[PDB]
């Protein structure tokens, strides 16, 4: 009955398509746990047992819940994650025509591996932007129906394909949407327009810009002889938001407490306005920050049985042997001996499994920092695999995280 | 309502994993329709309006309709597809465990497209042999559940990923099924036993030997934005095995018609043995057979508008443009003017829109034959695409074929 | 030391230098053993006890065990195996004079590898056509004695030898066999007239054509600090005949039991049509096949401690670890879960060990089959090497099939 943590998952996940999906999805959950929005144009009246969230651009969002000591005595107890992934997105004059068919010129967004792209059976959604009544406003769209594919080359006509080629992004992704009469004109422009009426029934005087991105329809799962496993889109990093987001609404206590869920992790101001705005001018904003820890969670890479050897034999992470703690000592304000060492404890007092993870040795608001993440294979792929044991595991430790009256 | 063949193909599909599968689901539809399992271990008795079929190794199969004249005189219609598909199965001692997991190593069944295998949802099943009360038997056993997976590396750990790699079959192939505890044993036979009890309620002394393949759990599907396409793997050939099994049952007339789905087309005395069963001895065979045709359906390359240079510019069929006809001068009993011209003829009587293909020139019973197949993509892919209009194309030409009472 | 044990096999060897040698070998163990040679001219009355052996060009054999109950009733049973292996044969016009020696060129039969042929105390062997009074006649030929040496360059000459070089096989593979005086002729014919004479006691008037191959003089033996292999030519696939003719002259029971030993393996209608004339006409044939089985029995390849990564971690045969039974899905009429399982239950049965093989992921009648070897080192060289108590194994199981009054 992390039955349930998974289930939830799975469906955040498919209620999440883009990275607009993946913020509508997480305000529902915050208003309906009684969170207040905040809108950053407005003076802020906020106070001390209060629980608020703030969004910007629709894509990113902080949530709050201030507790009893103010940050300047107790500190935030952060955690991030990130509501964006590899994808990839419609170009903007997109209509390619050839063959008979219609096609939508993509963009690679983010390093996504090209070719788990294809052969799916992929739908399309984000914001369009448009004018309606004499002023511009934007909507969310799911086309929801696999309306695309991107259909590999037949091996008979490419008999080397399985000693590899490099795939041409340009050339071999362009999503088949349809079938197009000679010569009927083909605007997609138009086809938004249509999806507009159909899903929120407004009807545009011009659709003038979007951001769409495919997506695989094939909704996540539980796989493995015994469970073991969750497969699906978007675990980078939609896995780290859910856990961030069930361990913020549960945790115990009274600490002041922030979850961040930023886009554009695959391509900083926003979280320091944000925090800068709970404390008085002054000193405050630089001593709470010396008394605040941020638990960044983004996944890790398990060894892979087929790919062993791109890891250090030393440093494999297992999948549901716990969340695995990122050293690399090439980076400022990553983990560090003490942010790693207070992050090892709390699992321990949590009988949560943990782990550690450097690579192979041949391949700003100044807050202290454990960069933490899951292990998962097939990074960047449009079918990751994860364990289905760690979301628990992590929900568990990132509770006592927010609970937790004293950091080092 | 060629939405009814479209969702016939999809159940057969999904009833038919593994050629075993294919076959008894063909057996199942047949004997449902009234005809007759022969068995060829014993003599036959068979008449003029008779209805049969038979079965060897249970994964191929003949179906015979006899008409009113006896196929000395009249010659036989006879269609031609297959019952195998690419695809992976397990080797006969598979198990391996490494960094905590069990794995089943695999054999490439035919030339499969490694890449598409990947980040899938899979499932395992096949035949099974075994012994109880000290006889040897066999059965069918589909686990169902999607309890395997082949994860790519993440691209952080191989990133020319897509510059393209020659995958390795024997490392990079191995699906995941489980974690296994230091050190449990590892017995896929005792998996196999369990599911032989969980599936049928046998119980086995011992497993012997097994041909279990892997498939995926993603159902075929219609996709498009106007529903253009079929989606699903094992199009080849199970999608020819659909049609002539539709047309069969369907077909007027009265004249002696046969469908051969035979297993191995991936990798001839079954058709003859069995026809000239239902003949004399002597002159017999060889006069029907000179007054015969054999309509060879298997799946043509549409072009694809990604890489429509790896087509001729002059014979690019396209989906939903009906079967096309494959002509290739380097074989013998292959499409021939009068085969082809017998063909297109039927097509053009029965208003079905007909396709001609030969390759870019830069790249046995002795009957007359076509060679035809309706045009995909991303063949041997473990998911392909055809046009969903075509199945219905197919199976009023094919049923025009059976109920001609006059062949050239 | 002991055994051997193996004498069997070495004995047959050493008198089956070709594979017309090895055809009289095994005729005349057949003639000896009460079986009777039908012509295929001939009309054949055959009946219930029969034994009968029947020949083609004198190099492929097959014998005929009858059994109480007719084929129709209780099937054959069949083993395959094949006469010859890779060698080096005396071209047509095959004199070459230079440096003061003769040579006689030669050509390169099956898959052979050529460096163990040199440095080698060679002889010569086959057959003989030519005509005396007035009548073509051929005779099988074996000088016995070391008269040919194919030798090495000096590595003082070749310095880079053992970085290795691409053998030619026009250039150095011809053999010395002798020295010719200023300007001695040379005639290879009037060679072969005494050789005839000789032997046969026999004139030609004229020598036309021969089929003549090198062999070993070095004689197979037992070899290992516990006598644990057997070294030899030919063993692929003479090792097999061998056990197959041994099964069938001891097997017990009244079933009905072929042996096939085919020329030219090394790259189905004389055993169609001679089963066929066992048979009444009709549906007969076809019915008693579906009863039957083929074991084919061509030696398979060990893991060779030197070269281990060649095969597959988890099938890699041990040489005394018995018959292999060897998979392959890429093959119709090849092992299948039931013809697997049935020879796998016979060796328990039998107590014979028993293993299995498929390679690296990464390297007719229409009768069921079973394909099975014994485990050997250095396939096609000149001098193979096996296990030295395998032939027992695979002779106590053919024994077994032979008897075995029930099949699937
Ligand atoms: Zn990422
Ligand atoms: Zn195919
Ligand atoms: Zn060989």
């Amino acid at each position: 009955m992390r039955a349930e943590l998974n289930q939830g998952l799975i469906d955040f996940l498919k209620a999440s398509p883009t990275p607009f999906h993946a913020t509508a999805s997480l305000a529902r959950r915050l208003e309906a746990a009684g969170y207040r929005r905040l809108d950053e144009r407005d003076a802020w009246h906020t106070e001390t047992g209060g629980r608020y969230y703030v969004t910007r651009n629709d894509s990113s969002l902080i949530a709050i819940r201030l507790g009893r000591r103010s940050p300047l005595e107790s500190g935030f107890r952060l955690v991030g994650a990130a509501t964006d992934s590899p994808c990839l997105r419609v170009k903007p004059n997109p209509e390619i025509a050839r063959n008979g068919f219609l096609q939508l010129g993509v963009e690679v967004y983010g390093g996504a591996l090209f070719a788990p792209w294809f052969d799916r059976d992929l739908s399309l959604a984000g914001r369009v932007t448009f004018r309606a009544n004499g002023k511009l406003e934007s909507r969310l769209v799911d086309f929801r129906k696999a309306i695309a594919v991107i259909p590999n080359l037949a091996i008979h006509l490419n008999r080397a394909a399985n000693e590899g080629w490099p795939i041409n992004a340009q050339n071999e992704l362009p999503p088949i949407i349809a079938q197009l009469a000679p010569g009927e004109a083909a605007d997609f422009r138009l086809l938004l327009d249509e999806q507009l009426l159909r899903e929120h029934g407004i009807t545009a005087d011009v659709v003038l810009d979007y951001e769409l991105s495919f997506y695989d329809t094939q909704s996540a799962a539980v796989v493995g002889l015994n469970d073991e496993f969750i497969a699906g889109a978007r675990l980078d990093n939609l896995l780290s938001c859910h856990a961030g987001l069930e361990a913020l609404l549960n945790a115990e206590g009274d600490e002041n407490c922030i979850l961040v869920c930023t886009d554009h992790e695959e391509v900083g101001p926003f979280l320091e306005q944000v925090l800068r705005r709970l404390l008085p001018e002054g000193d405050a904003f630089s001593r709470a920050i010396q008394r605040s820890l941020l638990v960044s969670a983004d996944n890790a890479h398990g060894v892979h049985p087929n790919y062993a050897d791109r890891h250090d034999a030393n440093h494999g992470p297992a999948l549901n042997g716990g969340p695995v703690i990122k050293i690399n000592s090439n980076q400022r304000y990553a983990t560090n001996s003490e942010t790693a060492g207070f992050f090892r404890h709390l699992c321990q007092d949590s009988e949560v499994p943990v782990q550690s993870f450097v690579t192979r040795s041949d391949m700003q608001v100044g807050v202290r920092t454990v960069d933490i993440g899951l292990p998962t294979f097939a990074m960047h792929s449009i079918r990751e695999l994860a364990g289905s044991h760690d979301l628990a595991h992590l929900v568990k430790v990132l509770g006592a995280f927010y609970a937790s009256s004293e950091l080092p």
